[PDB]
């Protein structure tokens, strides 16, 4: 039974990948959001609220992601090197939905906090979104998988990391974009830089993984590929009328999702199937 | 679906070893161990195999705890704050495997190295070893498992990190405690540092599922925990006669190995079963 042997190179990404996980390590201990509290007040009932709703969608994103998705892709791969980045991958989505509740502790009271996630567990979009992508993850809970299912639940890591969750960083980094919550919004560009990266080796692990399938399975997964992104994109859209419609960011935060669906596409080797907003790029710098 | 609250504590202690691990937290890189040269070519033959295999026996658990053990253990678990422990603890098992080869790459050649690995994917003990650890990690490999099983994976887990370890861990000690390969040391005690807090976890883990049982099942599990011990402990002594014999030490690492039995035992909450070498005493200092 093998031990990994870095000495030895299984891939020629896996190495840099873990580097630059590690190298970008941090924690939320080490950014004080206190100071938001001065801009936090200025927001209106009706913004404030749809900071915490999306907050909350995003915690829950990072707990299926650490929980559920990196350990049981992790599980089934073969190569060894690859298997300790995703493991750290998967310890650092528990950083960032814990980095979320240190966020919680500065703007809202121990009531409020238990509202948000109340709100969370019985919303029924974030429900459905969040159960397609598991039911991909739970196919896993099997001894012997396929590389068609392996594949499958790549591409919903893909598109949860790189395309989902930015209905959700919309709205932190446009409020970053103009002065307003910028400590919170220096915890999700570090939340953002790690998850690009994790989009990107995903990416390049579900392409190897595609190019050992036959032909038949090959055609199966492009169109179900397909299908589940259409799907998502779907219910994406009625999430962001419920949750902006109220603050009339409708329609920007949907040129965001299709915009950030297309880098997820292209982290798996595919083409673009959509068409920044200048305020969410200043408070991406 | 929930997401992790850590605003409402799940239990009395994920938050305390959550911050723990996060402040133990290293990597590789910050040791060098280039001046370890100097005492590693006093060490005879014998003496350098037998370090070569046991920090290649020592990969190998933590290859198969940072991919196997943690992810199919935490994936089952419904208390999200201990879901988030287990996987940084996974994360850090890889760290650990890795810091290995970075020792490995001060000490030997690329052909040697490929020859320690080699010798540990064909050797018999370590498979079976491995092997009996990892079957109770793939029982968790299903939708839903019992927490019978649940418990005894846990049991395998602490049994592995708070014990089969240690006929390893005992040789870079004994070095270290007499002045020999120092900086290797160093990184096998933050290894430990490590470990000792994982196995403790886990443990209490196992205790709240174990107080979960029935009767009938707590009774069945004590029985499987005691055979599952001295199975271990078997294939242990045969272990450390191979290894150890041609330095004279078997019956010194024998000793370590029943001293940390009983300490995975009481990290079990159970009694202890066995009855410190002084210079293994100098090698943590």
């Amino acid at each position: 039974m093998r031990a990994v042997n870095w000495n030895k190179k299984e891939d020629d990404f896996s190495l840099m990948f873990w580097k630059q996980n590690i190298a970008q390590f941090w924690t939320e201990e080490e950014i004080a959001v206190s100071s938001d509290k001065n801009t936090w007040v200025q927001l209106s009932k009706e913004e404030q609220i749809a900071y915490k709703r999306v907050l909350g969608g995003l915690t829950l994103g990072d707990t299926k992601q650490g929980g559920e998705g990196m350990p049981l892709v992790l599980v089934h791969l073969e190569n060894l090197q690859a298997k300790s980045v995703l493991a750290f991958m998967g310890a650092m989505e528990e950083v960032h939905a814990k980095s979320y509740s240190h966020i919680f502790t500065t703007l809202a009271t121990e009531e409020e906090i238990d509202e948000i996630f109340d709100w969370v567990d019985t919303h029924p979009l974030l429900e459905k979104k969040a159960g397609i992508i598991t039911s991909y993850y739970r196919r896993l809970l099997k001894p012997e998988v396929t590389k068609k299912e392996l594949y499958m639940a790549m591409v919903a890591s893909v598109f949860l990391e790189s395309y989902l969750f930015y209905s959700g960083f919309f709205y932190p980094l446009y409020l970053a974009g103009q002065g307003k919550l910028t400590a919170s919004g220096e915890i999700i560009n570090l939340i953002i830089r790690d998850e690009s990266i994790h989009g990107v080796f995903v990416g390049i692990l579900a392409q190897q993984i595609f190019a050992e399938l036959s032909a038949e399975d090959q055609q199966e997964v492009q169109k179900e590929t397909q299908e589940l992104l259409m799907e998502l994109y779907e219910i994406e859209m009625a999430y962001t009328e419920e949750i902006y419609t109220s603050i009339g960011l409708v329609e920007d935060v949907n040129r965001f999702v299709r915009y950030n669906a297309n880098k997820g596409l292209m982290n798996l080797g595919l083409e673009p199937k959509f068409e920044i907003n200048p305020i969410v790029l200043n408070g991406l710098r």
